[PDB]
């Protein structure tokens, strides 16, 4: 079972998906959550918090350029932040996100809380069920 994961992303990044402005997140090699997983949305410094998550509604395995041409406008960053990310390969997977929903930020202190060596992840990190019921148990709307 793979319906929720945490994902991490520069603020700027975050807030996007979390706001809607961002619906295609692309990645490089990382395992497949299960359709309509819930992808949970760290944002690091200086946020380092949780601030939301979104619902992926497909995964899309192509090749770097006809993505970038097929989903970029989606993904919010530039073309040379695409480019270097995906520097030395001609592989790429998109995820397809929708009904972003933001929440009162969940900060570092919380999430060791839960998960007592809890690091942002630099691929994806699952949530044990127990682990989800505590984080939901936290959520709020925005401040």
């Amino acid at each position: 079972d793979r319906k929720e994961a945490v994902i991490s992303l520069w603020p700027e990044f975050a807030k996007a998906i979390v706001s809607g402005k961002k619906t295609v997140e692309f990645r490089r090699r990382i395992p497949l959550p299960a359709l309509s997983a819930r992808i949970w949305i760290y944002a690091t410094r200086p946020v380092k918090s949780v601030i939301g998550f979104a619902y992926l509604e497909a995964i899309v395995q192509g090749d770097v350029n006809t993505l970038w041409s097929r989903y970029g406008r989606e993904a919010f960053l530039s073309e040379q932040q695409y480019r270097d990310y995906f520097e030395g390969t001609e592989k790429a997977t998109a995820f397809l996100l929708r009904d972003h929903q933001p929440i009162r930020p969940i900060n570092l202190d919380q999430l060791k809380e839960i998960r007592a060596n809890f690091q942002p992840p630099q691929s994806l990190t699952w949530l044990r069920k127990e682990e989800t019921q505590k984080l939901v148990s936290l959520t709020s709307q925005v401040e």
